[PDB]
């Protein structure tokens, strides 16, 4: 069966190529400078991005707010990217409708700090497919509660990134956390595990042949689904303190329902 | 990396040495729990009354039950600290990251090793003299109720995995040399022990659960639960702390939750 985990590695890095707009592969040769994205440092290249590039999410005045909805924003469309990929999971449109939404709903804040990792460094983010460059200092100097919401999730892309997996590792690992057995409300948890238990000998067979110079690989991955668990953990906090805290986050009721699930 | 003779090698040290160091075993505590023997019988302990007959057979009652897990728990941290010394490796690293490592491993390992002696129905107590019920300690009043019963929903699911006392021995051992802890000085020499014990770790479970897929990641992803029961645990402590005066905490766990 070690034909079928290759198949299914294969099979779940094709649909993660189609699924998502910026491979990390194409983030690092841009992170590295190997086309070149505009940089906003600070407050008036900000400006000068928005009116020349155009990154779309500009509808409040304030930056640190206007940045803060921005991330809102993408998030939501990188859960409907999430969505798309996992109905290309083997066994994953057989499940129960109910436990189908209830692992989208639980799994993809990991799944997206997970993928946020693949497009940071040390010193800043790629941001609208890559055309842009944001950096950590602008980030993490933004004002009040924003500044210190922004950082926490460098800190962990620097320390998950140090494992360097490239997409077809990450293809497999994506898949492993969204097929969680232990989310809570699920109707019919043993077909969930038992395709986990595949995806997961399809991970551990990958990363000892992509990188079989880097002794149990396989375990530190897994150990880091307690980093994913406690960061969103953290994330959910902050954010409360945020909306009980700010009076100047007013968005179109519409809006607001549309970002409902991650506010 | 390593061999299979060395990796057999390090989990009958392992083993061994988790026999010397912890005086109640979860084979021990299977055979009382599951019963069928009368030398090994438990007093069982289901309320006010059958509290007190058992203190003459082995203030308020929800502190005293309180401060019996406290006072179980500094033996613990005793005995777990014994066992790490026989870690292979472990009192060769930095006194710092020494006192480190168990400073954030002792609560993940007290919760692991508090399952073993746990069923749905209760725990034993004293040594496996006793055995004290879930429903009651559940019913405690004011905030410890809510405080026992937390443990008592992660050792049904931890102990679904079947695993044996020559297992813990070594996910123990893993769980301590993690090199994430906070503060580490050299994470490297850490990660070069850990690696090790995962090897281990990874062949136990394959021959001594050979029917059993995929259970070294099933067992890393119980880390993670223990991680966030830990943490919680840490929180409610602290809320207990600031309306209960009638209950100071040992130095040494009061030294280990300084900072958590
Ligand atoms: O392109 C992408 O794949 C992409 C993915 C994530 C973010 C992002 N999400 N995010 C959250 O707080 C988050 C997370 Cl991690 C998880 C769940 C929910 C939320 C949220 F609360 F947002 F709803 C961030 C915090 C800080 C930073 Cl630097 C980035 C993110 C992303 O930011 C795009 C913007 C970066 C700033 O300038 C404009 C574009 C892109
Ligand atoms: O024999 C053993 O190895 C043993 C180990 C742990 C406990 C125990 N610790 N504990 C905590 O809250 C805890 C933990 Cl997990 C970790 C660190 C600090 C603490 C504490 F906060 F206490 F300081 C419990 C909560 C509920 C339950 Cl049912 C048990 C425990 C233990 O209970 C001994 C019994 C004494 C007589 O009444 C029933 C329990 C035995």
């Amino acid at each position: 069966e070690s034909a079928d985990l290759r198949a299914l590695a294969k099979h779940l890095y094709d649909s993660y190529i189609k699924s998502f707009p910026l491979t990390k592969a194409k983030a690092r040769a841009i992170l590295t400078g190997k086309k070149s994205p505009f940089v906003i440092y600070d407050m008036n290249s900000l400006m000068m991005g928005e009116d020349k590039i155009k990154f779309k999410h500009i509808t409040s005045k304030e930056v640190a707010i206007r940045i803060f909805q921005g991330c809102q924003f993408r998030s939501v469309e990188a859960v409907q990217e999430i969505t798309e990929y996992a109905k290309s999971i083997p066994g994953f449109v057989n499940l129960d409708l109910n436990d189908q939404v209830t692992l989208l709903k639980y799994g993809v804040h990991e799944i997206i700090y997970t993928m946020l990792a693949s497009l940071m460094n040390k010193d800043g983010v790629l941001i609208s497919e890559g055309q842009g460059f944001m950096t950590r200092e602008f980030l993490k100097s933004l004002r009040k509660p924003f500044g210190d919401f922004m950082e926490p999730k460098f800190e962990f892309a620097v320390k998950f990134n140090a494992l360097e997996l490239d997409d077809s590792d990450l293809a497999i690992f994506i898949a492993v956390i969204i097929l969680s057995g232990d989310r809570p409300g699920l109707l019919n948890v043993k077909p969930i595990e038992d395709i986990q238990d595949n995806l997961l000998q399809a991970l551990e067979l990958q990363l000892k042949l992509n990188h079989p110079e880097s002794s149990q690989l396989f375990a530190k991955l897994l150990q880091k689904m307690t980093d994913l668990r406690q960061i969103v953990t953290e994330h959910v906090q902050l954010l409360q303190v945020i909306k009980k805290t700010e009076t100047d986050m007013s968005l179109h009721p519409l809006l607001q329902e549309i970002y409902k699930d991650l506010y």
